[PDB]
């Protein structure tokens, strides 16, 4: 009569993985060190069977660096078909490839944590 653990093969987010106090000393630490860089978790989206895993989620990307120049390194990283459809998501939200730094992305669409949270998908919007 021993406790049997079950769903050890689903994999937790990184907001499940780490609390709260404990994802928010990580920012902190690391804007201090490298005040330049924007801290960025981007994970894939839950119904995605097309789009492969990546190894990591943690990233830091510079405050120069464009949303299209994000996307391009996101999809070059991911190894697709270049028909592939590939669109990258923040609070639930689609983004166009557009022109605007990640500092200002960071300031408008950071978690109370610090992260800015980003998700992959094949699945667009509309249609
Ligand atoms: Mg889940």
């Amino acid at each position: 009569e021993e406790w049997e653990e079950l769903g050890s093969g689903i994999v937790p987010s990184f907001k499940e993985r780490r609390p709260f106090h404990e994802r928010q000393k990580d920012v902190e630490e690391i804007r201090s060190q490298q005040p330049n860089k924007v801290p960025v978790i981007i994970e894939r989206f839950d119904g995605e069977r097309s789009l492969p895993l990546m190894d990591r989620c943690k990233f830091l990307v510079p405050e120069h660096i464009t949303v299209a120049e994000l996307m391009s390194i996101v999809r070059r990283r991911l190894q697709l078909h270049p028909q592939q459809a590939f669109f990258l998501l923040v609070n639930e939200r689609s983004m166009v490839s557009n022109s605007m730094s990640m500092s200002n992305l960071y300031s408008q669409e950071r978690d109370p944590d610090g992260f800015v949270y980003m998700v992959y998908t094949s699945q667009p919007a509309f249609g």
